[PDB]
């Protein structure tokens, strides 16, 4: 997250760290959201590589024992059948990870609330982006969980020639674009939490940013719109 601030510990308890085995070590690669005690929602391009993954829940400081962590392996990866690795702008940037074990829910570890299918936000709707990704373009991972206030940019605006044009599809959400705050590499797959009916729900899965850089005026961060995938999500969880 560019332009964020440190989150409080219990602030976003559905946030996960998606990590891969790097020798004898594990590196954070992506965010996710915990959607069932044994299911994680992330971006398909996070799991494009045949790596060995694991999920950390109740995580706050990547480098340090928090006393809250749970570490679980990944048993099965379900990428959207239509996802195309060479065309992120075609959308379908979404995957479901079935965990080797069911995590324990507590105040550090909760399920994410998803929106009703079809739900679209108004322009300038109050959302936060969370994650451990790069805190500047070409920069480094955050040690601690960062949050940034990142209001939505509607489709009519985001798809106009000034902003993203054609690159962006109505199956996506844009948020931010002020030139200051943004998502950045390592935040992909994580949540965009939006306040609706006095609740935070997860409206986005962080998908991409500009090639120019993370925080670029008039290039909001682009998310997979979760409300477009509700029936797919439920149909996977129901039959797996
Ligand atoms: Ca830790």
């Amino acid at each position: 997250v560019v332009g964020g601030t440190e989150a409080q510990r219990n602030s976003w308890p559905s946030q996960i760290s998606l990590q891969y085995r790097s020798g004898s070590s594990w590196a954070h690669t992506c965010g996710g959201t915990l959607i069932r005690q044994n299911w994680v929602m992330t971006a398909a391009h996070c799991v494009d590589r045949e790596l060995t993954f694991r999920v950390v829940v109740g995580e706050h400081n990547l480098n340090q024992n928090n006393g809250t962590e749970q570490y679980v392996g990944v048993q099965k990866i379900v990428v959207h059948p239509y996802w195309n690795t060479d065309d992120v702008a075609a959308g379908y940037d979404i995957a479901l990870l079935r965990l080797a074990q069911s995590v324990t829910l507590n105040s550090y570890v909760q399920l994410g609330v998803l929106p009703r299918a079809g739900t679209i936000l108004a322009n300038n709707s109050p959302c936060y982006i969370t994650g451990w990704g790069l805190t500047r373009t070409n920069g480094q991972l955050a040690q601690t969980l960062q949050q940034a206030y990142l209001p939505t940019v509607d489709y009519a605006i985001c798809s106009s020639s000034s902003y993203w044009g054609s690159t962006v599809k109505n199956s996506m959400v844009c948020a931010g674009g002020d030139g200051v705050r943004s998502g950045c590499q390592g935040d992909s797959g994580g949540p965009l939490h939006c306040l609706v009916n006095g609740q935070y729900a997860v409206h986005g899965v962080t998908s991409f940013v500009s090639r120019l850089g993370c925080n670029v005026t008039r290039k909001p961060t682009v998310f997979t719109r979760v409300s477009a995938y509700i029936s797919w999500i439920n149909n996977v969880i129901a039959s797996n």
